[PDB]
């Protein structure tokens, strides 16, 4: 365990699980996981990762994933590469979640963190599911990495925190 | 542990998570779940109580839950009163997956088996997931429980397996 501040290189061999997007919102298209290089992937640009403690819960109490859809053309703006979310659901339920929300492309990509190895190796997960947070990645270097452990809430981990750190380099 | 065999008396105790239907396919729809008191259900009439390893999986691989939609007029004229899919994907992702496949009602379940306490107590569950097996009750007693091992088979669990216990009785 060790837990990231900025500053830090973001960890090497981070590994996820997830299905290829194809352009397709339908929940019954064939799919076959496969790993993604997290640490590559971070290596170079601006990323920005975000981890929910469960795919397909309620809008009623999460409206998490929308607010970064509803502000894509502002991340790109602000120079996002890619956004990543997470959480420890296999890598088919999250790619039906990214297709229940409306999502065919790589803007944003929904991956499986196994077993949550990642998040707890950082100190936040807890009984099989990842906290809620979020981290903004340049060129391999944590930027920003910050948890909301209110339930219920992102104002650490929302769209609206990661566009001020952004609004701020 | 204690393999189910016909004639037993179906387990006492036995209690699943759920979101119960509303009649809504929408992924978006707001959801709470509750206790499904399974073996208090099954204590009356015919039910048919099958598991997958997990939610999302592929039709490439599986139409396990597919099968069981397209004959539910057949199960219904043989007499089964409820019929019940359960993983051990947490209600909200069971939810979903119903929604998915197109069921709004009571016509099948979609139900947690949190933590696989039940698959575990009858000896069908492995790192975290069910089996794949249907398990038939009429008034609580036990009538047909079988699992399959085959990857990608539904030999034992389907509906055609499970039609034919139903037109012997």
């Amino acid at each position: 365990m060790a837990p990231l501040q900025p500053g830090d290189s973001f960890p090497a061999n981070v590994v996820f699980s997830y299905i290829p997007p194809t352009g397709s919102l339908d929940l019954t298209v064939c799919g076959r996981p496969i790993e993604y290089n997290a640490s590559e992937a971070l290596a170079k640009g601006t990323s920005v990762l975000v981890a929910v403690p469960g795919a397909f819960t309620p809008t009623c109490q999460e409206k998490h994933v929308t607010g970064f859809i509803a502000k894509l053309d502002q991340l790109r703006q602000a120079g996002v590469d890619r956004v990543l979310f997470i959480a420890s659901n296999d890598a088919f339920v999250m790619s039906a979640w990214g297709k229940a929300n409306g999502i065919k492309d790589e803007s944003i990509l929904f991956l499986s963190d196994s077993d949550t190895a990642f998040s707890s190796s950082i100190g936040w997960a807890n009984a099989g599911r990842t906290g809620r947070y979020a981290i903004v990645v340049k060129d391999g270097k944590v930027v920003y990495a910050a948890v909301d452990t209110v339930r219920g809430s992102t104002e650490k981990s929302g769209v609206d925190a990661v566009l001020t750190v952004l609004g701020n380099q």
